[PDB]
């Protein structure tokens, strides 16, 4: 039997990771309209601000943290910042990440950011949370991965094998949090509407897109949203491991 | 933002294969319940019928009808029904399969038969269906695929192949169907707990199942329903050609 | 250490399905050119009898079935043909198959015809078999699939399916025909230069394929011949239920 | 047709990393055997010593070198030593790596550890060796993955992740590299009875093992040995961007 009240987070404390912009903003404003106590992380702490004015006005509840997902430091100030603002972490969203297409012969130090931005942050982050969820009783973790990593082409060795990395991470640590009865579960994206495909998309890279997308559209974050919200919400309770591509049922790439 | 009425099946018309009981029953009750008007079928009328006394009773729109999917005329019969007393169809739940373990030197007649309950059947209904969806604008096909699509174990031959094989149309479909706005997916469930693994489950096999189970206890109908949900749902309006994997982050084999 | 005797099949009799012309062929040849007695089945006799002869002035040993793999009774025809002729069978290589591109409205018996070719013949055929290579100790079954069973496209539900259904029951065959000590592997082929490819192939089409291979060549018979004899002989002793794929590295489609 | 001399590696130059022991220095063997010169390179010299003279003693080519793969510094010297010694560079099989089990709660140095030892390494040390490899018209890198890169299970965080990014680098790789002439394929080996395995495993642990296992029998270093051979053969020379699983059909994990 239906119930609206599966479909939303009253009562949940969420940290958001990449939140002043793109896929990481609409997922903040959806889950702060849909009942979810919300921290706002990003390194461009304007963004940060302005999302949660947004989020307040919406009726919503929402602090913001100038936190770099890529330092140690600043990410157990981030988990301590939430716990004291919000009281506990049910959610925690791993959004931010990056790296993008590098060619073969890139320096050794680019091919180590992808990972720091993509796997690295994302895991120490699940330590610095997991301890919280266990001691409430369990938690959900969700990461923004890509379809890079399932994926082949050229010009994408960091971005793609970080991605996958942070994938089949998921598929684990769904096994070790799994005691602490936390789920673990991923998104896989396409083509979304974003500045960052913007800055790396060509009219004509866009249409090759569009024409091997068979729902004939580019996504929008809410798309992202609205899948992050079912996989976060007590309606995918058994859900777990998993990583949810939504492309339109396609595949869209630069090369 | 969270806009509750997209997650939501309001005026929209569901077929259902055997959902008399199990996880067809839940999704169809589910289904009502969100707003959609369902045609329960199944080879079992005494079930199909109940099982839409029982939405009548919570207060929706439902018919009963005896299909056995594994007959052509029958799929024709069982789309005509649908059309004339719903009007038009938006969504298909094939749900109805099954063929379960069997030895390696079974009959050529039993290894054809999971072909018929779990591949032919299913692609041809869509074949019926599409049409009239796509003459509405569009449309969701939905199937119960499963986990032995993906496990490999012994006696397993025919039940795993076919449930590949039509996990893999899905894949395809997605592609022919993306034209007329049509969305295909499917869900491979765990161990769900409904009669038919009741049928084939044990105490020590149920141990085990669930010493590899993440998120400990076995799956309900419920689980299903829900993901059937938000995937026919406007709000996985740019999911397509995905395999959806409700098990609690583990898997649960009979061997 | 190096061993060329053990990447040859000296005393081993094999029973190679089409091989009257290409990818089939091929192996007959590089079987019995590597000590192999090889019984030569295709539906068209004057190609079988062709290869047989090319054998024989190889020096190899050979015999021509005319079989139609579409059809139970021809199959343990074959069956027995071979093991009169042979003495005993220890390698089935499965090439025939087929199918092709398809539109979603295509009659159900285009649909099924696939399935015939690709999954039931291969599946009874290797039913005939196993009893045989059980009775020897051990064996080895190979299929041809196709990378179409990991491909999405359009114009593709019965080839992609079928073949799919193919890759998965190798993957679980394995585990029933491993107490036999049989093992059970396929080649997942790309764009292989054959009359096949030909019919479907634009030059436009060959054009895209090229610049999706990152070993800008179109595959050889003889690609797949070298990647089945190593499968197939004792230097592959522990590899079973996989599915290699001969593709340059790339993808090549025709939609 | 059958041509012996596609199966060996008469002239060609290979670097091997970790071939003091295991499965490296079986395939250092076999490699020398099959007419290659090689550079037996290992963190231990005393072991990368006794396998030259072994390889000797069988009366091939063989240089040994003192590398600890996790140091950029050593890898370099590592191919400039190749480089001097041998004058070219046609294969590299990378082999070296490791980490294994460990407690979610590691310590980040643990975890990164995991990835500087199967893929930082590894995608460095192609960075050295594709331009030598360019220059000779082509060349064949390997590297040993491993089966937790698609195995899901408890106290694999950092291992499972890190040669799961390993494996999808050969996927991409593939393609910045199928320009050069150079393939890239990687193996991905199961229970290999080597002393990296004798020291996690038990005789009850070896038991439920060999109870997954269709070709019932531990795998042997020679096994891995015989694909790597045929792999960087001129027998595979369509084969690029392949990952080949060598587990007698099926999975031995420790839980
Ligand atoms: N846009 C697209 O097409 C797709 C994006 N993705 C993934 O989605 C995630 C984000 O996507 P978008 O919203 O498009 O990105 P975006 O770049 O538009 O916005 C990301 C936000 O993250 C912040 N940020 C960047 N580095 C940070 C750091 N080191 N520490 C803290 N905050 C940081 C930025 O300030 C920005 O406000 C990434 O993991 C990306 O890999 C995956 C598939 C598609
Ligand atoms: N419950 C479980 O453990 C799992 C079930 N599944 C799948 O879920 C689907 C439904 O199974 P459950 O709800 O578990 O089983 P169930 O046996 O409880 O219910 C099946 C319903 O379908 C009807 N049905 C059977 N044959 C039919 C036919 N030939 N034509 C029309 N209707 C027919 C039955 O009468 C029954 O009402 C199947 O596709 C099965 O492969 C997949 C994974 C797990
Ligand atoms: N050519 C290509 O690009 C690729 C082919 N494949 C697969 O390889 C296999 C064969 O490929 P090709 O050698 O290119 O085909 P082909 O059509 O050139 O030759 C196949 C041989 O099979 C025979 N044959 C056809 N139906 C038969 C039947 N029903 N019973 C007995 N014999 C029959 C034909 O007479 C012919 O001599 C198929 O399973 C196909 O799906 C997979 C990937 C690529
Ligand atoms: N034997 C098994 O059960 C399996 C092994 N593997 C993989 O096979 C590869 C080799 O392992 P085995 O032969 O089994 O192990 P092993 O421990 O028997 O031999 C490893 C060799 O590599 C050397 N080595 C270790 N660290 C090194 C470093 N930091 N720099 C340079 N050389 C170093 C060791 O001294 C030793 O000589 C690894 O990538 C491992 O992940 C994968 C699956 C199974
Ligand atoms: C260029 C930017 C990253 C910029 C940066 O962080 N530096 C990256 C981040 C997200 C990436 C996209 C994705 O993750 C999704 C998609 C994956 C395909 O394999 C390649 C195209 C495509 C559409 C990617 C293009 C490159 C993008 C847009
Ligand atoms: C025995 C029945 C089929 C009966 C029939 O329709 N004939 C089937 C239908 C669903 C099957 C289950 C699934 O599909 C899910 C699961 C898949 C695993 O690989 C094996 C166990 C397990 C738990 C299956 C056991 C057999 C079941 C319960
Ligand atoms: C059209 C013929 C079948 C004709 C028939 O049997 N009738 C089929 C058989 C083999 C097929 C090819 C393959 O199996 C390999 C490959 C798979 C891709 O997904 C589609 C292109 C591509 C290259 C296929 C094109 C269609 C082919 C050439
Ligand atoms: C313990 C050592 C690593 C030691 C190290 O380098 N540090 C590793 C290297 C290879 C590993 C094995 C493999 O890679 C293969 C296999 C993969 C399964 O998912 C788990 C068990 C199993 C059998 C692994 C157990 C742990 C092993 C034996």
């Amino acid at each position: 039997m239906f119930n609206s009240d599966n479909l939303r987070l009253d009562g949940k404390c969420a940290i958001i990771t990449g939140a002043g912009a793109g896929i990481g903003k609409e997922i903040a404003i959806t889950f702060a309209t849909a009942g979810a106590s919300v921290v706002v992380s990003d390194i461009n702490a304007d963004a940060a601000n302005h999302v949660v004015d947004e989020i307040q006005q919406l009726g919503g509840q929402a602090f913001a943290c100038r936190c770099d997902i890529t330092s140690e430091q600043e990410l157990s100030a981030l988990a301590d910042f939430a716990i004291s603002k919000l009281g506990k972490v049910d959610i925690l969203v791993n959004n931010a990440g990056g790296g993008g297409p590098k060619p073969f012969d890139m320096p050794m130090a680019d091919f180590r950011r992808a990972y720091e931005l993509n796997v690295f942050s994302f895991f120490h982050l699940s330590q610095l949370v997991a301890p919280e969820m266990e001691k409430n009783g369990g938690g959900v973790i969700l990461t923004i991965t890509s379809m890079a990593a399932e994926n082949k082409n050229i010009n994408m060795t960091s971005y793609a094998s970080s991605k996958a990395a942070a994938s089949h991470l998921v598929r684990n640590m769904a096994f070790d949090l799994g005691e602490k009865n936390i789920r673990v579960n991923g998104i896989a994206p396409g083509a979304i509407l974003t500045d960052a495909l913007k800055s790396v998309i060509t009219p004509e890279i866009e249409q090759k897109m569009l024409q091997h997308t068979p729902i004939r559209r580019l996504g929008q974050p809410q798309d992202i949203a609205n899948a992050a919200l079912f996989l976060c919400s007590p309606a995918a309770s058994w859900v777990s491991g998993q990583i949810l591509t939504v492309s339109g049922g396609g595949v869209q790439e630069l090369n």
